[PDB]
């Protein structure tokens, strides 16, 4: 279940040519926009002509022009192929035109020497750890290095991959049209050595896990792009997370979603104890603070939101957007005015005090159940207001100082439930805040000598809610926030 319809290194022209020379009517491909960085293009072939459809991502979701809104490109493609439709009057999405480029695959390392691959497999790798690198002695050819410390019970085996007439082979048998086709076949049908050893391609070698103290070196390496390559490699793994979202698709729940196709996964969704539906998922860091990643309140979901906050015993709400951003509502006001008391169905909310800071507004709320003896608990709502209208903040200090306060508030309340985090779709900005908070919590407790892995943490969060962390700008910001936090901690060590 690998993502093949995405072509990362082609121009609009090359897309038009590929679909007219290799494809037919119904053939399609997705590619990054060369003209609009961060955006994407859906190139579909129809009636002997190629139509380019714009896919915008402002940081909250994927917006298909003339189409609908989605959490990932894989969920967009799955929707129009399993099988729905779009206008500009139909555009048929029938045949995914496969990409032969291996650059964005986890196992591919490109220009890497034999000695480098050997040391990396002996130190980082274990049983079934594999990689594909370019051959220095044989230009055009590739080398597959597989692992199956002085005992000699483990070994590194090298398999030659010949590239002949745009096709790849292991010196015999089948000739594959792409390096990915070769890997998928031998991952399924492992190569057997003449003496019995099975060359199992279990997992690719991890090249993203770094020690927290060496962040400055990794940031410098990714800046001169590295950040783009790492993010595009992370996007190639989204086809593995197409979990069922049946509850969100139900007719009785359709209007409970801000965006029709941005739904919670069934296995992680928040189930309301007596309707059990809310577009929210429990985010549990897996490698102990937990989170609720949710959409901005709808007028008809305000009562359900408070039902969720009450039942989960949540004491901290992180609001990442303003009520209206760029002329479109991101969240409905679900809290009463300062000093006022309001009833939201069975729930009662008192806005005790509003405290304004530079980057945020803090609202001390008192949540209770109507007609029920001491159900009252203080809910601290942290409203972040300085996130720019376009892109990410230029300085990570604001977000970090805010999350440090949010963390300390959460820790000060014994048996406090998951931290509620929300933005527009509850995926982009929400995903960014949650990932940063998870990463800084590892460093805060375990120290600067603990290992961190930015894309692996994101993938783990993405398996719990669709498309958590939307853009490359947000991905780069996570690295900038972690680096700033470490720099701050090292300055503390120096000054006391």
């Amino acid at each position: 279940t690998s993502r093949r319809w995405f072509h990362p290194n082609i121009t609009g022209v090359e897309a038009e040519n590929l679909l007219l020379t290799r494809g037919v009517d119904g053939s399609f491909l997705a590619r990054p926009s060369k003209s609009n960085p961060g955006d994407f293009t859906l190139s579909v072939r129809r009636n002997g002509a190629v139509t380019h459809i714009k896919i915008q991502n402002t940081g909250g979701y994927y917006d298909l022009y003339g189409g609908e809104k989605f959490a990932t490109l894989a969920e967009l493609v799955q929707y129009y192929m399993e099988h729905h439709g779009q206008l500009k009057d139909v555009i048929e999405l029938k045949y995914p035109l496969n990409c032969a480029d291996p650059t964005s695959e986890r196992w591919f390392h490109g220009h890497l020497s034999g000695k480098e691959a050997e040391k990396l497999l002996t130190e980082k790798g274990k049983h079934g750890s594999f990689l594909v690198r370019e051959s220095q002695s044989h230009p055009g050819d590739f080398v597959l290095s597989v692992r199956t410390s002085n005992d000699g019970k483990s070994k590194v085996t090298h398999v030659m991959i010949r590239c002949q007439e745009l096709k790849y082979d292991v010196g015999g048998g089948e000739r594959f049209d792409s390096l990915t086709d070769l890997v998928e076949h031998y991952k399924k049908n492992p190569m057997v050595e003449t003496l019995g050893t099975v060359l199992q391609l279990k997992q690719p070698l991890n090249t993203t896990r770094i020690n927290a103290a060496e962040i400055e070196s990794r940031v410098r390496e990714l800046s001169k792009q590295g950040f783009w390559e790492e993010f595009e490699t992370l996007q190639q793994q989204e086809c593995k997370l197409l979990y069922s979202r049946k509850e969100g698709q139900r007719q009785e729940n359709k209007n409970k979603n801000r965006y029709k196709n941005i739904l919670p996964f069934d296995h992680t969704r928040v189930v309301l104890h007596d309707s059990d539906y809310i577009n929210a998922n429990i985010i549990m860091p897996e490698f102990k603070k937990s989170y609720i990643a949710t959409q901005g309140c709808l007028q008809n979901t305000v009562n359900d939101f408070w039902r969720m906050v009450f039942q989960e015993n949540s004491r901290v709400i992180v609001m990442t957007t303003k009520e209206v951003e760029r002329g479109k509502s991101k969240c409905v006001k679900y809290w009463p005015d300062e000093y006022a008391l309001k009833e939201y169905g069975v729930m009662r909310v008192r806005n005790v005090k509003e405290s304004a800071a530079h980057d945020y507004t803090l609202r001390e709320l008192k949540l209770s159940k109507v007609g029920q003896g001491n159900t009252e608990r203080t809910v601290w709502q942290y409203h972040f207001r300085t996130w720019p209208d376009h892109g990410v903040p230029s300085d990570p200090g604001g977000v970090l100082d805010f999350l440090e306060e949010v963390h300390h508030k959460q820790e000060s309340i014994m048996d406090a439930g998951p931290v509620v985090v929300h933005c527009s779709a509850g995926i982009g900005r929400t995903g960014t805040f949650i990932v940063i908070d998870i990463l800084i919590d590892i460093i805060r407790e375990k120290g600067v000598d603990c290992d961190i892995d930015v894309p692996k943490t994101i993938q783990m969060v993405r398996s719990q809610r669709s498309g958590m962390v939307q853009t490359e700008a947000q991905y780069r910001f996570i690295y900038m926030a972690v680096q700033h936090y470490i720099e701050t901690l090292q300055r503390r060590i120096e000054e006391e």
